[PDB]
This record gives structure tokens, sequence and C-alpha cells, in this order.
């Protein structure tokens, strides 16, 4: 039923809202047809809401050659402002994002870090954690928010972040949930990553711990999360 699928879209619950978007993805024009209206009523976003980057990628993720020349004509930078204090372009993170090619994400990522912390960090790079502190908050944002909100909220260092504050603030507890060790064995990088949402939560975006956990601390720790609401 289009109607109640679309009313279950359109009322409150982001749980029912989940589930109605994947059901009418599947209902051919008219299904989809519900979803890119939806899109066109809540993009561009202020705030990153999951419900619409679900909605967005759900589409994407169909393949479908109307759709996605639809979706890159109107929404061509994505759904959410790409930002910067540096002005620093994240477009292409947004474009891997959306094809869901999370390894491509996650090196465009890691480049990104490097160019906000300075040319020492790009030379080297590598991050030092002082850098990490003085990240603007703003960056930060933009780039959980496009991991966040083309992940199903799997993917991004707020989600990592929760999962530390719930292991009592313990690295050592954090690696095994999202999937960075196994037992005594390290994940190792970059083959024995899992580069799809079959990951475990908080899988993505990788923090290496070759130079210790003070550059991932530092990050968590970074204002940017309680500032955002994040
Ligand atoms: C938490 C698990 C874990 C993560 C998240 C990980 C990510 C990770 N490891 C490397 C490289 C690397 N990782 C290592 C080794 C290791 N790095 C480690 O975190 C463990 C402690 C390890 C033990 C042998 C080395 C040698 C490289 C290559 C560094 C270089 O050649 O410059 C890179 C490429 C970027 C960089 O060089 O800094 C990433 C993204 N590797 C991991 O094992
Ligand atoms: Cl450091």
């Amino acid at each position: 039923n289009l109607t109640e699928l679309s009313q279950q879209l359109h009322d409150a619950s982001e749980k029912k809202q989940l589930t109605a978007i994947a059901a009418l993805a599947e209902m051919g024009e008219g299904g989809q047809g519900i979803l890119l209206d939806y899109l066109a009523k809540n993009v561009p976003l202020e705030k990153p809401v999951l419900a619409v980057g679900n909605v967005y990628q759900t589409l994407r993720n169909l393949e479908q050659e109307t759709i996605t020349t639809q979706l890159q004509r109107n929404y061509p930078t994505g759904i959410f402002p790409l930002q910067s204090a540096q002005g620093i372009d994240y477009l292409p993170l947004q474009e891997a994002l959306g094809s869901q090619d999370f390894e491509t994400a996650d090196e465009i990522t890691r480049d990104k870090l490097c160019e906000l912390a300075g040319p020492g960090a790009s030379q080297r790079q590598w991050l030092y954690f002082t850098e990490v502190e003085k990240f603007p908050a703003l960056d930060l944002h933009t780039i959980n928010a496009l991991w966040w909100l083309h992940s199903n909220g799997n993917f991004g260092f707020s989600v990592q972040r929760r999962l530390w504050l719930a292991s009592g603030k313990e690295f050592t507890k954090l690696w095994p949930k999202i999937g960075w060790k196994s037992g005594n064995v390290w994940t190792r990088w970059p083959k024995g990553f899992t580069w799809d949402l079959s990951a475990p939560q908080g899988h993505l975006p990788l923090l290496n711990q070759l130079r210790g956990v003070r550059v991932a601390e530092s990050l968590y720790r970074h204002p940017v999360w309680s500032q955002y609401g994040w």
C-alpha cells in the first residue's frame, strides 16, 4: 500500500521510517517517486538526519540509470553542505561515499585530515595528536556527517567515540568491538578490513595504531562532537 507506506515515512518514528523506505524502494516507479519527493522536501540538510541519508543512498544503490541521473542533476554535491573552515573540497569524499566505495573514502579521509593539519602533516603523511586537537570543528562535522549519512549511521568517528565511551574509554575493549583486532591479531591494513556495510558498527574510518592511541583519543575528545550533537 503506497499510501500507507508514504504516511509511515512522513510520520515521526525513525524506526518505522526506515522499514517504509526499504519497502518503497522495491515498489518500482510509485514507491521510488515517493522517495524522490521526500528527498526534494528535505534536501539540502541543515542538521544530519539519518532517514534522509538512507533515502538518498537507497535510491543510489538501485543503480538505475534514470534515478542516478536525476540524483546527480538535482543533488550534484549530495545532500549535506560541504563546508570547510579551510576551503577544502570534500566533493571527492562525498562521491566515493555515494558510490559506497568505502575503501576510497577511507583513503580520501586520511588525505584530507593531513591537508587540514597543514603542510607538515601533508608532507609526513601522518598526524600529531596536537594537530588533531586544533582541527576546526566544522571540517570534522562535514567529514563525519558524510560518513554517517552514507552508511546508515554505521560508520563515522562519532560512532567510534560512542562505542569508546561505552567501553569505559578502554581502547583495548574498543578494537575488538569495531573489528580492528581479533583476540591477539591486529587487523592487517588494507586487506584484512571489511570495506562494506557488513562491517561492524564503527569499523570506518580507520585510525592506524602504529603510532599509538594519542591521535584517536584527541579526536574522540575533540569539542566537535558535543558542539554538533553527535
Ligand atoms: C587497530 C588496528 C589497525 C588499524 C586501524 C590500521 C590501519 C592502518 N595501518 C597502516 C599502515 C601500517 N600499519 C603498520 C602496522 C601496524 N599498525 C597497527 O595499528 C598495528 C599496531 C600494527 C602492527 C604491526 C605498518 C608498518 C603500516 C605501514 C606504515 C608505513 O609503511 O609507513 C595504514 C595506512 C596509513 C598509515 O600508514 O598510517 C592504515 C590506515 N592497521 C592496524 O593494525
Ligand atoms: Cl601523536
